[PDB]
């Protein structure tokens, strides 16, 4: 079995910016979720080989994880906050699509998503 290549975190011809909203997504949103006791399954791409999930990437065609998001933020890969918010939502949705309600991994995603929603509720107005 094989894992796909990870999502892109560098692309020199992609336009990019450093907005105050993207700064908040790194300093507040990512930092808060990354330190959480339930962050560990989401800190890197799903290793479907080691986890013995050969169907994972047959079902999940838009993978995303906080390790990739962290690199994208630190590399200033994004043009706007919506692109980064979409990455977080893709992460959570992938977990809910693949797994079953009440599974440990779903409870973990739900705890992180609740904090994500609380932080993005106070995304600053664009400077
Ligand atoms: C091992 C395993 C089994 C199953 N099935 C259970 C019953 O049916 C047969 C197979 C589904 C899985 N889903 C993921 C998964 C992740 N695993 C991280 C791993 O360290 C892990 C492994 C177990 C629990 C946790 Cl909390 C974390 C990370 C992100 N998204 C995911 O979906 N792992 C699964």
């Amino acid at each position: 079995s094989m894992n796909p290549p990870p999502p892109e975190t560098s692309n020199p011809n992609k336009p990019k910016r450093q907005t105050n909203q993207l700064q908040y997504l790194l300093r507040v949103v990512l930092k808060t979720l990354w330190k959480h006791q339930f962050a560990w399954p989401f800190q890197q791409p799903v290793d479907a080989v080691k986890l013995n999930l050969p169907d994972y990437y047959k079902i999940i065609k838009t993978p995303m994880d906080m390790g990739t998001i962290k690199k994208r933020l630190e590399n200033n890969y994004y043009w706007n906050a919506q692109e980064c918010i979409q990455d977080f939502n893709t992460m959570f949705t992938n977990c809910y699509i693949y797994n079953k309600p009440g599974d440990d991994i779903v409870l973990m995603a739900e705890a992180l998503e609740k904090l994500f929603l609380q932080k993005i509720n106070e995304l600053p107005t664009e400077e």
